[PDB]
């Protein structure tokens, strides 16, 4: 009984670690693989350091049973991730317990069913109007740090744009009316981020990455709690637009529109989705765009008003830019995001050298031959490095200046098609780019009219994996009013 599934187990990886035999990587401990040198603050920059050691890619080892082929190099990129082969079953099971198998864990076709069933949310029509939504929303966080700042002390604006992200993603995508944050909606992300600590940290540590042995642990007694904790939210926000659309008013409202939003289309109004979703994976999309649509871009705003503060320079330069765009409106419409071309330069930047999302993975469904004459068999495991990769020293002159020109349509041109994918490529790419970058363009627009952003020299941001990129220290920075 038990006998065999420690047997499939030994011979999976006598498969992986001779599928990798043609390359070459760093020491393994006997026991923990590579995990003693991933667990350490730094990392990131010691894959980097092996990237050049070991061109294209390098095996990667958490504790000998799971060895990952990790690639970082543009064309062993697009080998990979423009194939749709399957997510790494081993990283990203233990997604079930919390958003379960909607989109970005599904690889049938059911995953081709939902992404064919939630595109439409993210057109350009349905976008439009969240601009207004995006100023609101970023109003209320700067007439709070505006007060913060006239007290003269440094803060961390991880949080306080993690707030300020999940309420603009619930009254876009997930019908929350004009009331803004309630105590409840603090106490979910206070759970994502406990969530996201400690799945990372299971992703690092063999020990934990055996089920049955995980759900005994003070580890994963916690993950379980906060787990409850997602699910009570999203529960609530399922069950107010369902009880919302009750209404006569609201609901004829709604079908009057063409294009529908996120929760709505979920929800099958309008009979036209023709595809019918069980309870549970209407809960699992839920749970899923819930950590996806506002986690990430937390990361991403927080890392480039750092971006700005360590480079007065550029920010100066976006500061301007914006303001010229702005004149005398209210606030920005959709078509004046496309005008900020400066912006976005100096936001691509900041996306390679802080990318979001630093490491995703893929389990092989057919061979795959590399560039190189190497390849691999079915089966093997891949980690694609986005850190290493926009870092990668045959690609990026230079790689650890930050130079926004590297964006410019000159420059640009000549470049890779997979040099350059901190939203991912291929068909697994990121359903939400266009909703992020509007979100983002939006924030750090409004962020720099009313504040000028310096870096605080006694506690400057350490990078920290945490499924999306994260600090161990929060993003410190002075706020000056304007
Ligand atoms: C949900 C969701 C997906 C899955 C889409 C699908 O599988 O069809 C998605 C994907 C990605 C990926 C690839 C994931 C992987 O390889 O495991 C990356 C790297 C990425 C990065 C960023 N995303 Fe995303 N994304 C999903 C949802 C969202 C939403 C939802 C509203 C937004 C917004 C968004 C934004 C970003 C983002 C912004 C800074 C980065 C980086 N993603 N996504
Ligand atoms: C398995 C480690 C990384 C898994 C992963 C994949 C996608 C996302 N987000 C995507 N868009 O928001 C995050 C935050 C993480």
């Amino acid at each position: 009984a038990g006998f065999l599934k420690l047997l499939r187990l030994l011979l999976r990886r006598q498969r992986l670690a001779r599928a990798m035999d043609s390359f070459p990587g760093p020491p393994t401990h006997w026991l923990f693989g590579h995990a003693l040198e991933i667990q350490k603050t730094g990392s990131l920059d010691k894959v980097v350091t092996w990237t050049q050691q070991f061109p294209y890619a390098h095996p990667l080892w958490v504790g000998q049973f799971i060895g990952f082929l990790n690639i970082y190099e543009p064309d062993y990129a697009k080998a990979v991730y423009s194939r749709g082969d399957p997510k790494a079953p081993d990283v990203y099971d233990f997604f079930l317990q919390w958003i379960g198998k909607g989109l970005l864990v599904l690889d049938g076709p059911k995953w081709f069913q939902h992404r064919k069933l939630l595109t439409p949310g993210f057109h350009y029509d349905v976008l439009k109007p969240y601009v207004a939504i995006f100023a609101d929303s970023t109003r209320i966080m700067l007439e709070k740090w505006e007060k913060k700042a006239c007290e003269g002390k440094s803060f961390d604006i991880f949080s306080d744009v993690g707030h300020m992200a999940l309420d603009t993603l619930m009254k876009c995508t997930f019908g929350k009316g004009d009331s803004g944050l309630n105590h409840r909606d603090s106490s979910y992300y206070v759970a994502v981020s406990e969530l996201t600590l400690l799945m990372q940290q299971r992703i690092d540590s063999f020990q934990y990455h055996n089920d049955f042995i995980y759900w005994l642990t003070p580890h994963g007694r916690r993950f379980l709690r906060a787990c409850r904790a997602a699910h009570d939210h999203t529960d609530r926000v399922i069950r107010q637009r369902k009880a919302a659309l009750q209404d006569e008013k609201e609901r004829e409202k709604i079908q009057n529109r063409r294009h529908l939003d996120f929760l709505d289309i979920l929800l099958d109004v309008r009979g036209e989705s023709g595809v019918q979703l069980s309870d549970t994976d209407l809960r699992a999309e839920v749970d899923t765009f819930m950590f996806e649509g506002h986690d990430t871009t937390t990361s991403g705003i927080s890392w480039f008003l750092y971006c700005m503060a360590l480079y007065p320079e550029h920010q100066q330069r976006c500061r301007e830019e914006v303001r010229e765009i702005l004149g005398d409106q209210d606030s920005f419409q959709w078509e004046d995001l496309a005008k900020m071309t400066y912006l976005t330069m100096c936001m691509k930047e900041c996306f390679r050298l802080y990318p979001p999302v630093p490491q995703v993975y893929r389990q092989l469904s057919k061979p795959v031959s590399f560039v190189d004459g190497r390849s691999l068999p079915a089966g093997s495991l891949i980690s694609l490095h986005i850190y290493a990769l926009h870092r990668n020293s045959d690609v990026w002159p230079d790689p650890e200046v930050f130079d926004p020109l590297r964006f410019s349509p000159e420059n640009s041109s000549g470049r890779h098609p997979y040099a350059f994918i901190p939203f991912s490529a291929g068909p697994r790419n990121c359903i939400g780019q266009q909703f992020a970058m509007n979100e983002m363009k939006v924030v750090t627009a409004l962020c720099l009219l009313r504040f000028e952003f310096s870096v605080d020299p006694l506690r400057l941001p350490i990078k920290l994996p945490q499924l999306v990129l994260r600090s161990k220290n929060g993003i410190h920075l002075y706020l000056k009013p304007l």
